[PDB]
């Protein structure tokens, strides 16, 4: 599944992730209501740095099951095919 | 009935919370006087870990009985639902 | 009274008011006299989030009675007349 | 006298008391050398949550006589005017 | 000596000075070696309002003698002057 | 052993991590599950101050065993090379 | 000699002492072995105020003769020098 | 060594040096190895003003010894001559 997927690319993941992706991937989570408006705004606000957020998205996406993983795995691919490829998935 | 359920799950329940849905589940349950201000106080204040929070919060509910079992499992459904989905409820 | 009723709507508050409400209600309550610098200092620079910065204050302002909330309804009213007819004071 | 006044209030002190108002009453006391350091640093590190600070500051100031608890009075009424007046001083 | 006259000025420093000072001695403490890296960080990162910062300041510099006294009135006096003044040193 | 150099060494540990290396290594640990998640958020929320985290963290590392302390001395000297220099490494 | 000194200085070591001081001193005693693990965390965590832990640390290192005093009273004097020129070392 | 150096004109170093100066030192240690990404944007993003940036700076390169402190010597005479001259070094 894909919890197992991305709980083994978590160091990638925090390493290669920029702010752009961040925001598009936090309005499609926001939009399937995998995440609520406190969550987006507690990954936006509390963290300064971009590793800090990826880190803070990763921890609140993971506990959530496959299916949640699944769509930031689809976003990912359909909307950062060169960080997709990089990332190996 | 509520409370075996909310039971046979604590584990899954400590290992899956997330922190806003503890804040929002602290909300409601403060609104429909299940807990008071010095239990919701003690709960948010006196741990540092979200799991800390869940395992107090989860043996705060439980010996009040069914009915606040089964507002919290009412609660998590209706604004968590893929947190419900993976818990099974 | 007004204490009963901001009572009765903590949830909607904490869902429906935004930074710059909280912004101008610290500025009244402080002009008023019903906080002083540190309680304001408290809630703006402890909390991220606005959800936050929001419980903190209606926790600040609830035990001062009847006259404090009564300051905060009066000022929502008539600054904030669309929050205000969501929230239905 | 006034410990009679602060002993016949005790639950309201418990219930109504926030944080911004024990920090002066501390820092008042300690400048009228009615706590010494070592009191102000059990009241202040030993409890997490306000209710127990408000109960250790009562149970450690109520001992000390009518003028001690005159101190505490005069304070709320000078600095929390809206708290002094909820509570009847 | 400075000890005494830092002693009874307590609540006047607390509630007087900013974060620009608070720097500002404690950057000059630090070259003086009054203090050492893990007081400087736990006066800064374990406290969120400039009074929290005071007291802890305060509650560090004063046990430590009159000499380590003297050095943050000289600093305040030459650095803060209209400070200076209204603390009456 | 790794174990024992990481004993003797344990001062210069404490004054001479940094904040980025010490979320750089736990990732590592996490990764390598040496640690879960509820220890990494213990060593993470619980300490305010670097020095904190980092006796938090060896505390924590030591009593596993030679093999986690060699993946702590190889992270750091494949990743922080100036300071593993310093350290002795 | 050393343990003499320290007995008859117990006083002003409890009323000076800070908690820098007190987590410097502690690694330094779990560094030259003087103490063990046990007892370095039974003296932290068994205390909330540092004036407890300062009574447990002397408490402790006294019965075990000169060497050991004098360890303390030469990390004293070569990390806190204002400190210990009030404690007249 | 260029360590010590670095510790005795820390307050010259952060009254004295430019957001330019601090962008190209940052480029230069990055270049180096000293810092990592992480470390330089947490210098850069939670910071506002320049003291602080050099602040954060100086702490983060006095630790790594005296290799590390002598990159930035060199860099800043070869590169801020009139600044280095100021300086004293």
């Amino acid at each position: 599944m894909a919890d197992k997927v991305l709980k083994e690319k978590r160091k990638l993941f925090i390493r290669s992730m920029g702010e752009g992706t961040i925001n598009g991937l936090l309005d499609e989570l926001l939009q399937t209501r995998v995440l609520n408006k406190e969550e987006m705004e507690k990954v936006k606000r509390e963290n300064a740095t971009v590793m800090d957020k990826t880190r803070a998205l990763i921890d609140s996406v993971i506990p959530k099951g496959a299916q949640a993983c699944q769509i930031c795995i689809t976003y990912i691919c359909e909307e950062d095919s060169y960080l997709a490829g990089t990332l190996g998935l």
